[PDB]
């Protein structure tokens, strides 16, 4: 099974009896994508384990992959477990079952239902204003996924369930994973242990604290369809999901955008001038004016083009296709690294300077979406993409009308990225804030 790439045509890095290539993720994913995209061109393939999986990057190619063949043929992504009664949740569920939890999930983040959301997000900011106010007159670093966090928490679990908690002091969230991957025939074992990946504990937290809320929204939305069809455990994992979301990759975006905007005093200004135009007098922000801020979009854009959070599209192939001029046979696993497309010099310039400018309305145009895609795409992209966009803006413009963010002796400059398996910082983002 080591020889499926070889007998394609298809180059690549000659893998290890069992290991396959997976020695080479010493530097991390995104490195070792960046050395093949540019070893290989624009196709190659790989091997975790004895898994096949083939990197593609021709837009063309992508959009088939992502959009133009994702019901018939890409409709899953890779298996990844053990998980339990998290089978059911959205973003693990297969072929016509996620396809049910889609549609019934769907109307959750509508134009109009997140323009409710724009009055009972206005509370939190202000929270953590003051939460950072109080961190500011002192003159003490700031941890910012601390607070921010805590922010974000605050919105989710009010956004969904309608639960308000000062998010201050709950809150709970590459050395086995690993072994999944030679092993991944232990999966099987590990569901009939109930072993999870997911502690026990943390899901037995809530296997009770959403039938505990209460009842007598995101919730709402779901019981109307649970009175085919729905179910309620199932229930309890979908909010699993949104909560995960909401608290941990809005918070760690926001981090990122805060770093960019120190490191670049300029930008920080330019931003801060558009809020005070839009925002006279720290007037509140409202949805409509969320959506005429045209560069907080683009410095929002432009830092998930460098921290693209999930770094990897995938889709298993089910069946046997031959997309775009290539045959690409039953149970590959067909990859597309952002990370590396995002950072590729034949379509950046300059590809590693934060540059807003990229996203201009005026260069904007020159901007392969099947190239930038922090979102995914298709109809599996991000469901949550509208709502995580408003609510980091909405956090950004009250956060940058009363405050500026200067680096600190420890602030970690350049940032390195954690070489272990989620795009985060090796150290955490620690930044000096004055008050306006
Ligand atoms: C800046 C924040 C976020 C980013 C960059 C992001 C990005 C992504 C990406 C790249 C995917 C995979 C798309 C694909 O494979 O084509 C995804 C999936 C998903 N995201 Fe997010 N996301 C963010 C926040 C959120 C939030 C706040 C929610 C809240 C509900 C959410 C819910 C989901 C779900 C449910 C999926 C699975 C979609 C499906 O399998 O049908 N995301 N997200
Ligand atoms: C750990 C590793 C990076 C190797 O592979 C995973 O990423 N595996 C997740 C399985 S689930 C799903 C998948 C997903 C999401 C975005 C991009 C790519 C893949 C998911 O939407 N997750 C909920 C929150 C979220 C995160 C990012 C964007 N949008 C939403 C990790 C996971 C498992 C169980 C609970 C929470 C997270």
């Amino acid at each position: 099974s080591h020889g499926l790439f070889k007998k394609l045509g298809i180059p690549g890095p000659t893998p290890l009896p069992f290991l396959g290539n997976i020695l080479s993720y010493h530097k991390g994913f995104c490195m070792f994508d960046m050395e093949c995209h540019k070893k290989y061109g624009k196709v190659w393939g790989f091997y975790d384990g004895q898994q096949p999986v083939l990197a593609i990057t021709d837009p063309d190619m992508i959009k088939t992959v992502l959009v133009k063949e994702c019901y018939s043929v890409f409709t899953n992504r890779r298996p990844f477990g053990p998980v339990g009664f998290m089978k059911s949740a959205i973003s693990i569920a297969e072929d016509e079952e996620w396809k049910r939890l889609r549609s019934l999930l769907s109307p959750t983040f509508t134009s109009g239902k997140l323009k409710e959301m724009v009055p009972i997000i206005a509370q939190y900011g202000d929270v953590l204003v003051r939460n950072l106010r109080r961190e500011a007159e002192t003159g003490k670093p700031v941890t910012l996924k601390d607070v921010f966090g805590a922010y974000s928490m605050d919105v989710i679990t009010s956004t969904s369930f309608g639960v308000n908690i000062d998010s201050l002091n709950q809150d709970p969230f590459d050395p086995f994973f690993l072994s999944i991957t030679v092993f991944p025939f232990l999966i099987p074992i590990l569901e009939v242990l109930n072993i999870c990946v997911f502690p026990r504990e943390v899901t037995n937290f809530l296997r009770k604290s959403v039938k505990r809320m209460k009842e007598s929204d995101f919730l709402q939305l779901m019981i109307d369809s649970q009175n085919k069809a729905l179910s309620d455990l199932e229930l309890v994992a979908q909010s699993i999901i949104f909560i995960f979301a909401g608290y941990e990759t809005t918070s760690s975006v926001l981090s990122f955008i805060m770093y960019e905007l120190a490191t670049h005093p300029d930008v920080q200004q330019k931003l801060q001038e558009e809020i005070d135009a839009v925002l006279p007098n720290k007037a509140p922000p409202t949805y409509d004016t969320v959506l005429q801020m045209e560069y907080l979009d683009m410095v929002v854009n432009e830092t998930l083009r460098l921290f693209p959070i999930a770094m990897r599209l995938e889709r298993v192939c089910k069946k046997d296709v031959e997309i775009n001029g290539m045959f690409i046979p039953k149970g590959v696993v067909v990859m597309i690294p952002s990370y590396a497309l995002h950072r590729d010099p034949k379509y950046w310039t300059e590809p590693e300077k934060f540059l807003p400018e990229r996203f201009s309305k005026k260069n904007k145009d020159n901007i392969d979406p099947y190239i930038y895609t922090p979102f995914g795409s298709g109809p599996r992209n991000c469901i949550g993409m509208r709502f995580a966009l408003m609510n980091m803006k909405l956090a950004l413009i009250r956060v940058l009308q009363n405050f500026s963010f200067k680096p600190c002796k420890e602030t970690q400059i350049p940032l390195k990225l954690s070489l272990g398996g989620l795009l985060q910082p090796e150290k955490p983002v620690v930044l000096k804030v004055e008050s306006r």
